[PDB]
């Protein structure tokens, strides 16, 4: 009954109203606007909530779902790489979860720079990429891991662990089991890195805007929001947070597209049902 078709229809009803309400108008005061002709949004209709924006020149948002703090963003445009690396470094990023497939990255028509699998130089920043483990997530889905070492003259050098799932197709939902395994790996990777900073006495431990996992796919609304939803359900602090809560929270803090496809919502619903977590707010 609480996960039956009636509840699911009501959940979709409430979220569909929120999605349409949050659709961006022209020059919408709720959304970050391109500065002076330079492309900001990878997709014209997938925009960045202004009040939770991380940087004025990125399509990227601070997201807090219940207690779980993350950053969701689009795949950075080529012009945005320097700012993107600065965001990663200032955030002391404990894990960067990239869900864009290798074929997407390879397709030059899509303009998705290969910024974490190769070393490169972007403005004042030089990035060293090293390969580390590879972790199977199930159903043949593979997480390839890396460290990005971000260097800049006069700046503290920051190394960012990277979890790249290279065979999760766009506009699809991998199974609840694969999502659960990926969420565990991302959470685990961030906890190892966060612990390091804590053992070092980093001042970023006391900063709510820092030490946030950064998650992106291509647009930062589909596979990205599925993972963020799964991660928030692994947080023991989020007892009783509903699926309506978590999707509504992602949408108000980024855009109305968060959790783009019904199959992505269905993964979140199945994970909630496994935990006895409510779909609907009373």
């Amino acid at each position: 009954s609480p996960y039956g078709p009636e509840a699911r229809a009501e959940l979709s009803s409430r979220l569909t109203t929120l999605r349409n309400t949050l659709a961006p108008a022209t020059n919408d005061p709720r959304y970050l606007q391109a500065c002076g002709g330079e492309k900001l949004n990878r997709f014209r209709d997938i925009q960045c909530r202004r009040q939770t924006a991380v940087r004025a020149d990125l399509n990227a948002n601070y997201i807090q779902v219940g207690n779980t703090r993350t950053i969701a963003c689009q795949y950075p445009l080529q012009s945005q790489l320097e700012s993107h690396f600065r965001m990663l470094a200032e955030n002391r990023t404990p894990v960067l979860a990239v869900l864009a497939s290798s074929s997407e990255i390879a397709n030059q028509r899509f303009g998705m720079p290969d910024y974490f699998r190769q070393s490169g130089t972007y403005g004042s920043i030089t990035v060293e990429s090293k390969m580390t483990q590879q972790v199977g997530l199930g159903d043949g889905i593979m997480a390839d891991m890396y460290t990005l070492t971000i260097r800049e003259a006069g700046q503290k050098t920051i190394s960012v662990p990277v979890v790249h799932v290279g065979n999760w197709p766009d506009q699809t939902a991998v199974s609840s089991e694969v999502t659960k395994a990926l969420a565990s790996l991302v959470d685990q990777t961030a906890e190892t890195k966060r612990n390091m900073y804590e053992s070092k006495g980093s001042s970023a431990v006391a900063d709510d805007s820092k030490l946030r996992p950064v998650i992106h796919c291509r647009a930062g609304v589909g596979r990205t929001a599925q993972l963020i939803g799964a991660m928030c359900m692994n947080d023991s602090r989020n007892s009783q947070l509903s699926v309506e809560d978590m999707v509504s929270q992602m949408r108000v803090q980024r855009n109305g597209i968060m959790v783009q496809k019904d199959e992505q919502l269905d993964v979140l619903i199945k994970l909630a049902e496994g935990q006895g977590r409510p779909l609907l707010n009373s």
